[PDB]
Formats: C-alpha cells, structure tokens, sequence
C-alpha cells in the first residue's frame, strides 16, 4: 500500500483535490486532456461549467459512463479545440497532459493560445525524473524516447522542451511553481483513509527516492497578467 506507485497516485489526487477546490466559484473551466474522468467526482461537487476536452476518443467513452451533468466532453485536442470552440474559459486545468501537446509544437505556441485566465498545471518534467528506478516507478530514456513505468504500466513519451515552456509561461502569466512534494492535503478519494494518507506523508519524508519522483511532477498555479 506504501508502494512508490501508490504514494505518488496519492500525490497527484491531492493536488488534483487543491486545484480543483482553488478554482473560483462559477468558472467556466476547460480541463486538457480529461481521459477517464478520474476527476469527474470533484468537478461534480463544485459550483463549476467544465469541459473535459481530449484526443482519444476511447478514453472519453469511459467518461461518459459515470460523468457528471455539469462537464461536456469533447473529443478534440487542445490546438484543435481552442480553434473550434465557442466558450469563453476562465479557468485551465491540465493534469499530466500538456508534455503531449509540448511534444509536438513550440511551447511559446501552445502558452500563447491558452485562454487568458487562471490555470493549474500539473506536468511531469522528463529531466528531473531520469534514472529514479524503484519496483513500481522508473523512468528511462531509450533513444530519443522516455519510457516511464508505473507499476505494470508503460507509458512511450517524447522530449518537450521544459526549458522554453516555463519562460514561455513567465511572459504571460504571475507563475508560482512547485511540485506534488509540497502537497499537505489529503486527497478526497475515499480509498486514502487519513491514517493511510498520514503513512504516505510520514514515508515521503523519510525517503529521497519517494521525494525525487514527487519533485519531478511540477506545478504551476498560474494568474495571467
Ligand atoms: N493534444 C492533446 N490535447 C488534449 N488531450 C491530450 C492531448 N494529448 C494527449 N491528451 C490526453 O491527455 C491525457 C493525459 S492522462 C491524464 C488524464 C487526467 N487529466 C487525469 O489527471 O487523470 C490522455 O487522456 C491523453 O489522451
């Protein structure tokens, strides 16, 4: 239960549960890549318009099976989307997606047709997690490609320039930048009792390994200028 796997899902949950609850009452928020849903819940208790957007169809399939009434989704990508729709965001949310996106244009590009708003961002940075190798978390490079195994899963992802995506950010926004280390906050998930949250945080701050993976999921609590 105190896996590396397990306290960084745990992790990411509590920022999920800080970002989410942060958003200002009544928001019309765009959520880059919403896959599953697996904040469909949060969303659901909030006073909150939310559009869960992303580029697989499969995964909003899943969604769609238990989604709350008030997020739509819509099986667009960012670029795409921010083209296309007709909705006036006041808040972003991008959870471990936008080094996709990243991936494949100029981070210049993609900061620039963000929506003029409030954002949270939270984004693994491929460089400070290189070579952290535990039984559940390890991440390689192979090549040009970064291969990140999260207990029995692989995900294959591109290099994105981290570099010129934070300055990129710092031209338009009051950036405050952190990691998933710093998260206090129990997540709302039912599953992480607070005894169990209280093992997780006590194991975090005893063990570098479980530090380093968690300082490597960056955050950026963003107000634009
Ligand atoms: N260009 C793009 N625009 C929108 N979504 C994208 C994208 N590239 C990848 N994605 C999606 O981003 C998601 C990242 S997985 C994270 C899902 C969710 N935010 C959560 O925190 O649980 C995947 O579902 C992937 O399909």
């Amino acid at each position: 239960s105190l896996t590396h796997a397990s306290v960084l899902s745990a992790y990411t949950a509590s920022y999920k549960t800080t970002a989410i609850k942060s958003i200002a009452d009544n928001a019309v928020v765009l959520d880059i890549g919403y896959g599953k849903g697996n904040d469909g819940p949060r969303y659901a208790v909030r006073p909150l318009t939310v559009t869960g957007i992303d580029t697989a169809a499969r995964m909003l399939a899943i969604a769609d099976q238990n989604k709350p009434e008030n997020v739509t989704l819509v099986k667009q990508g960012f670029f795409t989307h921010i083209t296309k729709t007709s909705n006036t965001y006041t808040h972003v949310i991008a959870f471990n997606s936008l080094h996709y996106p990243l991936a494949s244009s100029h981070p210049d590009t993609l900061v620039q047709r963000l929506p003029t708003c409030p954002a949270n961002i939270l984004i693994p940075c491929h460089h400070l997690l290189e070579g952290i190798q535990t039984p559940t978390y390890s991440v390689v490079k192979d090549e040009d490609m970064w291969c990140v195994k999260v207990t029995k899963n692989e995900f294959i992802e591109s290099s994105y320039n981290y570099d010129v995506f934070v300055k990129a950010l710092e031209s338009k926004y009051h950036v405050t930048i952190g990691s998933l280390l710093d998260c206090v906050e129990k997540p709302s998930t039912r599953s992480i009792t607070p005894t169990l949250w209280t093992a997780m945080r006590n194991f975090v701050n005893n063990d570098q390994e479980m530090q380093r993976i968690l300082s490597g999921y960056i955050t950026f609590n963003l107000t634009p200028l």
